[PDB]
């Protein structure tokens, strides 16, 4: 019914990513995500970003 | 102290239920800001737009 942990999947630039819950926006609008490819975190503009699901983590 | 991920449906602040198992793969269940409804949306019609830390 209830998800206690949920990954939300984004992409950015053409790639898939999720949002990463527990870090501060640097700006505005903006927020950190971790690609699935590379592992690698990086800030994106939310308007930017598509949402693709919302899964149990 | 949960993470709130605030989106726009229909030009309308809501919020994403976190909480929530969708009932199919790329939809969601948001809730509007104004009247506190709940409803499914298909997350391609969705707009992200800030993100409140957990």
């Amino acid at each position: 019914d209830k998800l206690k942990k949920a990954i939300v999947q984004v992409e950015h630039d053409e790639r898939p990513a999720r949002l990463i819950l527990n870090r501060r926006p640097p700006a505005e609008g903006y927020a950190w995500l971790k690609y699935e490819d590379d592992g690698q975190e990086f800030e994106a503009n939310l308007a930017d970003v598509k949402l693709v699901a919302l899964i149990e983590g």
